[PDB]
């Protein structure tokens, strides 16, 4: 038996794997620690630490399960993450490159901070597409409009990196006017407007869908042409809401594009804009529910309307308002993986509860026009 001579009682450090790459190294580090002097010390000890200034650089614990890995706030002492000796930790490059969808529908790649949630990203994204109004975006990934949560980063809702996402707008609550002096903001309007009524997130009528279609006919093909725009010739698909698709309006759509006569592109754009605007659908968010009548012992049906003014009751067809609240007199709201509930406090006796499986995104839609309220008040 032999005693060591380099047997050091009651150490308290922190002796960590620092990882950076394929190389690996192990610290030691004071529990009390700050992550940026963590950040500071592995720059000052490891070469392979100084390839990116130290903004681009952060430390990650990984997990075997991609969405539970966690970057290390700066702000925060190291034995709030609960190391123990042995553990690994990443000096890991923050940006990532995200496949965007912009508004023009074009597809493009832009670097983004993996440590920021959504709402943070969201910032940085509308900045280089140079978007005014980022409170009113969010995305989507690749129907019923899958959002993301603006509270949490892209890996912690389960985004991989080589999935494309979709920009779009969310909150409808401020609308500059519509002229031709920008064809370039012009189109990005237009097309907005366009998909929001394609996809059904714009609920129109028959006849107005008709209308919207021969102006669309007019952008993309220009004036109508007898010789050439037969019948046959639509892929319907590609000019009406789905619940139209199967009716036969190809007729109605030729005659709304003849309408047009020698219209502009760009004329034929602001007139498809300003009539989506006219519509008393507009900038409404619809949400599928199921009520309780009183009697009746079966859930009827009903669309559930926001607006950033008022929530309504609409009925399910005729897209007529049943009720209207507005934001100011709703004194709660709550939501439910099964149902969605509305406390109006003096203004209405009983709550209104409904079935939903959608209780979490109107909720979320409902937080988000007040914020945008309380901060256009500051």
């Amino acid at each position: 038996t032999a005693n060591n001579p380099l047997y050091k009682e009651a150490m308290v450090a922190l002796s960590l794997k620092i990882s950076i790459g394929n190389v690996v190294k192990t610290m030691q580090f004071e529990p009390s620690t700050m992550v940026y002097d963590a950040c500071r010390m592995i720059r000052e000890r490891i070469p392979e630490a100084l390839a990116g200034p130290p903004n681009d650089f952060g430390l990650f614990l990984s997990d075997d399960d991609p969405k539970k890995g966690i970057w290390l706030e700066a702000g925060k002492a190291l034995d709030y993450y609960m190391l123990r000796n042995g553990d690994t930790m990443e000096y890991r490059k923050k940006q990532r490159p995200l496949k965007i969808r912009m508004l023009d529908g074009t597809v493009k790649t832009i670097m983004v901070d993996d440590s920021k949630t959504v709402t943070d990203m969201l910032m940085t994204i509308c900045a280089r597409i140079g978007i005014t109004n980022h409170d009113e975006y969010s995305l989507v990934r690749e129907d019923e409009l899958n959002w993301l949560d603006h509270g949490r980063t892209l890996r912690e809702q389960g985004v991989e990196e080589h999935e494309t996402l979709l920009l779009r707008r969310k909150f409808f609550y401020s609308d500059q006017n519509v002229d031709s002096r920008d064809p370039v903001q012009l189109n990005l309007l237009y097309v907005q407007a366009r998909d929001d009524i394609l996809n059904g997130s714009h609920p129109v009528s028959f006849d107005k869908a008709c209308e919207f279609a021969g102006f669309q006919c007019q952008i993309q093909f220009g004036p109508h042409n007898e010789q050439k725009h037969k019948a046959g010739f639509l892929d319907l698909k590609d000019f009406l809401p789905k619940e139209y698709v199967k009716q036969k309006g190809e007729r109605k759509i030729f005659q709304a594009h003849k309408n047009c006569g020698q219209m502009s592109e760009i004329e034929a754009k602001v007139r498809y804009v300003k009539l989506a605007r006219s519509l008393k659908t507009y900038g409404v968010s619809f949400f599928l529910v199921k009520e309780k009548m009183k009697g009746k012992n079966k859930l009827v049906p009903r669309l559930l309307g926001i607006t950033k003014e008022c929530v309504m009751r609409v009925d399910e067809k005729t897209k007529e308002v049943i009720q209207e609240w507005s934001l100011t007199n709703i004194k709660r709201w709550a939501a439910s993986p099964k149902s969605f509930t509305l406390d109006f406090g003096d203004y209405q006796d009983g709550y209104y509860s409904v079935q939903t499986t959608e209780g979490e995104q109107i909720a979320q839609l409902i937080a988000g026009y007040i914020r945008i309220i309380l901060k256009k008040k500051k």
